[PDB]
């Protein structure tokens, strides 16, 4: 029997139902998330790292010159220095005090530090959904799988086809671009390759670590040598990658909104708390019994003992009742008033049982469901002591849940109170204006 | 869980009340006053004899 419906997209928080098959007594319906991940479909872009400035030994060319040459080196400098007189150790290093130079080479590279301590500046698009669900159904235990969330692919849960369709939003976390660094992930608009800027990000840009083509852009200028010395001075804008390690700032996994965790293995968003998941699930047939093979409960009464509209299953309440045959018994709460602890209870031929539920409502009034019967329960609930709590409410708010039987009865004699003095004065206008009318007549 | 209340000055008469802890039942509670002592501070001005 396939039973469709609706269910909030909340990790931890199960969702309860009766599953009605005509003829058979209803079957127990809990489904819970384990976890629900948005994978979204990434594409590296290019690796940014520190970067590491290359000094090949310059050449030093005595009573003469030399002339520098391109090189396919990332951001190559060659500048040649003529005039230059160098000292050693060993004396004066050339004869020629004048006709004598000195060409420089300097170019960047990666540095070993680009292996471990780089960022990965990835595309990103929409992508696969997953969750893993928790399901019982009847007398079978727990039994949990990884489905797709896509409407389409059904799963295999315990012998019950599964389908969860798409979230009713299509919101990620992850913008267009992210930038990956260690275990943070970044929505930071990085330059595109070729486009980096020296001192900022992507100065230093690389499509893969192990790339042999790396673009470098830093204004590596050479300096003319101290005079005596052989040397191969340079100055260099400091590197980008290092500035923003310092500005990076605050990760998405700090600030993304509805308490996504993010991952990196694969980059995804996990525990988005963002919209519901339309399900549909196949109950095997052998799970249902016959209406006349099930315990007959009648002579219902529900009486709440107490009450505090807190996070927790704060209600507790006494439900008297008289059966046949004396067995087990599904109990639900369809309404959405209450949510209740217990799945089932077992029912003798005459007695009560109690059973917890959380509640929100200032006044509760919610029909309790108990196998081939039903019962409506009504009380009243305190305000809990607890103004900050460490675990995440069983039940939802409604626009109603607050206004006590109080402010009802002050709504009503406020709206009852003028719309009835409005009434008076047209029906007195009415009643007026036909005397006036037979005054003539 | 804290239960806050007022009981009258009283040597020898126990106070009684019930901690009503939500979802819990009921703690029957009783405090009693064994004495009471009201210490002020003294400065010896002199001793006469
Ligand atoms: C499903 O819920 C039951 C509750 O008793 C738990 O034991 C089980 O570990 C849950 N499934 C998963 C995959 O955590």
């Amino acid at each position: 029997y396939e039973h469709t419906a609706v269910m909030p997209n909340k990790v931890g928080i199960p969702y309860k139902a009766l599953v009605e098959r005509p003829g058979y007594a209803p079957v127990h319906l809990q489904i819970q998330l384990v976890n629900t991940r948005i994978i979204p479909s990434t594409n590296l872009e290019y690796i940014t790292c520190k970067y590491k400035t290359k000094v090949p030994s310059p050449v030093v060319k005595c009573c003469g010159a030399t002339q520098c040459t391109s090189k396919p080196h990332p951001d190559y400098q060659c500048q040649v220095f003529s005039g230059v007189y160098p000292f050693m150790y060993g004396g004066a290093y050339c004869f020629c005090d004048t006709e004598n130079t000195q060409m420089s080479e300097a170019y960047v590279e990666r540095s070993e530090e680009c292996s471990i301590d780089h960022a990965k500046a990835y595309k990103v698009h929409t992508g696969t959904v997953q969750a893993m669900v928790n399901i019982t159904y009847g007398s079978v235990s727990w039994r949990s799988a990884d489905v797709y969330v896509n409407g389409e692919t059904p799963a295999k849960i315990g012998d019950a086809k599964l389908i969860i369709g798409p979230l009713s939003s299509a919101w990620s976390p992850f913008d267009n671009k992210v930038v990956v660094y260690g275990h943070e992930v970044y929505n930071y608009d990085f330059p595109e390759y070729g486009t980096g800027k020296a001192g900022s990000f992507g100065d230093l840009q690389s499509r893969t670590s192990t790339s042999n083509d790396l673009y470098a852009n830093t204004n590596l200028k050479l300096q003319r040598p101290q005079a005596g010395i052989v040397h191969t001075p340079f100055t260099q804008v400091p590197s980008g990658f290092e500035r923003w390690k310092k500005d990076k700032g605050a990760p998405l996994n700090d600030v993304a909104p509805f308490g996504c965790s993010i991952a990196l293995e694969p980059l995804r968003a996990e525990n988005c708390a963002v919209g519901s998941i339309p399900i549909s699930i196949d109950i095997p047939d052998a799970a249902f019994t016959r209406i006349s093979e099930t315990p007959t409960v009648s002579d219902l009464e529900c009486k709440i003992t107490e009450c505090t509209y807190a996070f927790d299953f704060g209600g507790i309440a006494t439900v008297a009742y008289k059966s046949s045959k004396a067995g087990n018994c599904p109990i639900h709460s369809p309404s959405g008033v209450a949510v209740i602890k217990e799945n089932d209870v077992t029912l003798a031929e005459s007695g009560s049982f109690t059973f917890h539920f959380s509640t929100a409502n200032i006044h509760p009034a919610f029909k309790l469901q108990v196998c081939t019967s039903a019962v409506t329960c009504k009380g009243d609930c305190k305000p809990p002591k607890d103004h900050i709590v460490d675990y995440a409410a069983q039940h939802t708010e409604s626009f109603t849940s607050a206004i006590s039987a109080t402010a009802w009865s002050w709504i009503k004699v406020l709206v009852g109170g003028t719309s009835a003095f409005i009434v008076l004065g047209l029906i007195a206008t009415a009643v007026v204006a036909l005397v006036l009318f037979f005054h003539r007549h």
